[PDB]
């Protein structure tokens, strides 16, 4: 808190103050160094945790909020990462996905759909971090005008940086070589600092918003549904947690666990016991607990990041927590710089976003279908997207096609030729070819579509000399085949 702080401490705060960090963001990160300095390392191990036997589901849902309350929601959209997986630098969210639209054109129409249809006081909020933020406000600029005007004020929420602190001191990192690597982002936990500190949460509770609407900007799933407002409203949720299963492909991800408090009475007379959901990623397992934490049917839900929080309350909370929202610390292990392995041994503090969830007394988590949680991890998912197998709702939804029966295509792409986005691009550089009635494509070295392909079954089309680039032609209909010169 208040100095008594140690002299590492003081030396963050110093630093920080200098730089002139966010005091929301000081304090919240001060309150992870006096863990980390009384010996908390952030590790969850499986003694700790209970599986979560059953949850409700969003399929029970009928029932659709009114206009009313959209007219007291914010959307907000986390818009901090760049496209570097997929070779774009840029924010990930300006990747173009489908009929020339970036992520953000789609949610950026969403929201202007709920304004015309249900709410024009419906608020959107993008949290950008210092490497976005140009790019992003002259991207709406451009396109969303509206946007725009109230950009700086309205629209755009900032990410804090955290200094890196020597493992053996607490003491902040220098890199004389690198000052930028002397910082981190916190990472997405700190939306509610930001949120707090920049002064949006009391202003967005004062003008009478009631529900924020978090997700990442990536995922194309995310969007508003009318009913789980309507159930917030009736059951009375602080927080909500949307969950799919857990996968194979998902084991190495953010699970949902459970924790008991017995409360002895205590003068009542009766015992009472209540969960409290938490979160728990990989970095806080211990490696003996590991292979636990990849049992899918043990936890079996996968934290989304789609979380509907009621904004009044999230306020009192982190009022009456000295204006912070006291997040579990993750301590992350590292190297000042990351890349060389000499350089001084850090521990990065984040906390997660997710792990809100057990800070609030209604907090709950609901069941997802799949389709809420769609990103884009490869351009192998950006080829399923452009294609037909998928097309855009009148609200600027994307869903697959009818034909496809919930099934996407399958699309397997060389990863020596179409991992990153240039490659992709020259893939389909003549066109996009019809997926919708293929259940599985596969390419292998290096091919272009021609104009008005059509894959149909099952496609593999392989070229198997690597200075050679295979082109298939105009009005191909390629058929339960596989093509090659």
């Amino acid at each position: 808190d208040m100095k008594s702080l140690s002299a590492a401490a003081q030396a963050c705060v110093k630093k920080m103050r200098d730089a002139k960090v966010n005091e929301a963001c000081i304090r919240t990160f001060i309150a992870q160094h006096v863990m980390v300095s009384k010996g908390e390392t952030g590790s969850i191990p499986d003694s700790a945790i209970m599986p979560v036997d059953s949850l409700d589901a969003l399929d029970s849902l009928t029932i659709e909020c009114d206009n009313a309350v959209l007219q007291s929601t914010v959307v907000l959209k986390l818009n901090g990462g760049l496209g570097t997986g997929m070779g774009l630098c840029d924010a990930k969210t300006l990747l173009e996905v489908k009929d020339g639209k970036t992520f953000l054109d789609f949610t950026a129409l969403q929201v202007q759909y709920l304004r015309q249809h249900c709410s024009e006081h419906l608020r959107f909020m993008l949290m950008d971090s210092f490497n976005t933020s140009a790019s992003t406000k002259s991207f709406l600029k451009a396109r969303y005008p509206w946007l725009y005007q109230v950009f700086d004020s309205e629209v755009e929420l900032m990410q804090n940086q955290v200094p890196k602190i020597l493992q053996d001191t607490l003491e902040p990192a220098a890199w004389a070589e690198n000052p930028a690597y002397e910082w981190a982002p916190p990472g997405l936990g700190d939306i509610y600092t930001a949120l707090y500190g920049s002064g949006k949460l009391q202003e967005l509770v004062e003008q009478g918003y009631r529900y924020m609407f978090v997700s990442n900007g990536d995922n194309l799933g995310a969007t508003i549904d009318k009913r789980v407002l309507a159930y917030m409203e009736k059951e009375k949720i602080d927080f909500l947690m949307e969950v799919c299963r857990r996968t194979e492909s998902d084991k190495k991800g953010g699970h949902l666990a459970r924790q008991t408090v017995y409360v002895k009475g205590k003068d009542g007379q009766p015992d009472a016991e209540k969960r409290v959901l938490l979160l728990r990623e990989s970095a806080q397992c211990p490696k003996a607990d590991m292979e636990s934490f990849q049992d899918i049917n043990k936890y079996s839900f996968f934290n989304t990041n789609n979380l509907w929080i009621r904004l009044p309350v999230l306020l009192e909370t982190m009022q009456e927590h000295g204006g912070t929202l006291p997040l579990p610390v993750i301590r992350n292990e590292k190297t000042v710089d990351s890349s060389n392995s000499a350089s001084p041994k850090v521990y990065q503090l984040e906390t997660a976003m997710g792990a809100a969830i057990a800070m609030f007394e209604s907090a709950s988590a609901i069941v997802v279908p799949r389709s809420r949680f769609a990103p884009v991890k490869t351009c192998a998912d950006l080829l399923a997207l452009r294609s037909d197998a998928y097309v855009v709702t009148d609200d600027f939804r994307l869903v697959l096609d009818d034909r496809c029966h919930g099934h996407p295509p399958v699309v397997d792409l060389d990863s020596a030729h179409y991992k990153m986005m240039n490659g992709f691009e020259k893939l389909v550089q003549h066109g996009v070819p019809s997926l919708v009635e293929c259940k599985r494509v596969t390419v292998k070295g290096l091919v272009q579509f021609g104009a008005g392909n059509v894959l149909t079954g099952t496609v593999t089309i392989e070229n198997t000399d690597s200075a050679s680039a295979f082109v298939i032609p105009d009005g191909a209909k390629l058929n339960d085949t596989t093509a090659s010169p």
